């Protein structure tokens, strides 16, 4: 169908899925932790199931760091 790529500088906070190694395309509903990383939504909401630390910092991030409701 289509692909596309990048365009940016990045250093390590904002660039594909790393909780299953895949991209992250704009549009979808993504999800951002605070860890300095960024993973789809079902990603996080598995890897805070299943695990409970950050997939690059390997810091238990423990959940509710950033304010929910
Ligand atoms: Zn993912
Ligand atoms: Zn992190």
């Amino acid at each position: 169908m289509k692909q596309d790529g990048e365009e940016g500088t990045e250093e390590d906070t904002e660039e594909k899925c790393t909780i299953c190694l895949s991209i992250l395309e704009e549009g979808e509903d993504v999800r951002c932790l605070p860890c300095m990383h960024l993973f789809h939504q079902v990603c996080v909401d598995q890897w805070l199931i299943t695990n409970k630390k950050c997939p690059i910092c390997r810091v238990d991030i423990e959940a509710q760091l950033p304010s929910e409701s």
